[PDB]
């Protein structure tokens, strides 16, 4: 009586997160999530998060149901979600170009929808870190804008309690987009703000992926992946470590970029969300009203 009311139409992806299918109900398109056997803890804390907050913004995906139901005759953990028809972010940057206008929506709704994550709202939600932000964990909407999925690593913290609610899943991040605190285990794991800098990392890497994708002067870069030139594909843990902690390697900004207002305004954003020292990092909050700002 939630899954039974639903149709899996068509499987849009297949990997280590499980499979999401594009499905029907009440004959109008959802998303629908299938988690892996091995991650029962991540559908648990998503289906936590979206029903006991009211999470509800229009740069996060949005939650309609969460269920479990038998097929091949197991358990099945079900996320269901409105559908995005563009797909991820990651998909959309290598099937196409952006102008100025359509790289600054991009980039200023992420940081939107992730400053709506770090804010404690009172009278309501209390403050949320990600955990695991990346290109393809982002959606791309008809309007142009983004919305950010995948909570399952999410750490919640409220002022009242002055509670940090870290969870219990054993999952990780995605190693490539991993802080150096976080490879080399010097995260302070009781302070939520080390949960939050860990995002603006992350959103960092994003930006720059981004920006990469926006034409001036005629020319542009192929998509690539932060750190394409230093690591393989499934980078390991230790191969992330040697490059972001031992190294100390950031992405590289490209030249073409120096002589482009709105592309040194993003050069100067990721550089202040890549400094070594968590501390040091702008706040999603600065950075939604530095992107407000730019033209
Ligand atoms: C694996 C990433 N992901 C995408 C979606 C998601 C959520 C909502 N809508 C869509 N739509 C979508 C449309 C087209 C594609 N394809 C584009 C062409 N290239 C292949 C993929 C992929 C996804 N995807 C979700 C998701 C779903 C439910 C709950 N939580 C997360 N995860």
């Amino acid at each position: 009586t939630v899954a039974h009311q639903i149709t899996l139409l068509e499987c849009v992806g297949k990997g280590r997160y499980g499979e999401v299918w594009r499905g029907s109900w009440q004959g109008e398109n959802v998303a629908v999530k299938i988690f892996s056997s091995r991650d029962e803890k991540s559908w648990f804390r998503e289906t936590e998060l979206y029903n006991t907050v009211m999470l509800r913004h229009e740069n996060i995906l949005g939650f309609i149901a969460s269920d479990m139901t038998s097929r091949h005759s197991s358990t099945q953990l079900w996320l269901i979600t409105h559908y995005h028809e563009m797909g991820s972010l990651y998909d959309y940057l290598q099937l196409t170009t952006l102008d100025t206008v359509s790289c600054l929506r991009i980039v200023l709704s992420i940081a939107s929808g992730l400053a709506h994550l770090h804010i404690e709202i009172f009278g309501g939600k209390p403050a949320i870190a990600h955990r695991d932000l990346k290109s393809k964990n982002i959606l791309v909407k008809k309007n142009g804008q983004c919305c950010i999925a995948d909570l399952g690593l999410a750490v919640m913290h409220s002022q009242s309690t002055n509670q940090l609610d870290v969870g219990n899943n054993p999952r990780v991040g995605t190693k490539r987009y991993m802080a150096p605190e976080v490879l080399d285990e010097t995260i302070q794991v009781d302070c939520f703000d080390s949960y939050k800098r860990v995002d603006i990392w992350a959103f960092g890497l994003v930006l720059w992926e981004v920006a990469r994708r926006m034409v001036s002067n005629g020319i542009v870069e192929d998509y690539k992946p932060p750190f394409y030139d230093v690591v393989p594909n499934d980078p390991s843990f230790e191969d992330m470590r040697k490059v972001v902690c031992v190294d100390q390697q950031r992405p590289n900004i490209p030249n073409r970029w120096f002589s482009d207002p709105t592309l040194t305004s993003l050069a100067k954003l990721m550089k202040e969300c890549w400094y070594q020292n968590p501390s040091a990092r702008l706040t999603a909050l600065r950075i939604k009203k530095t992107l407000t700002k730019i033209d």
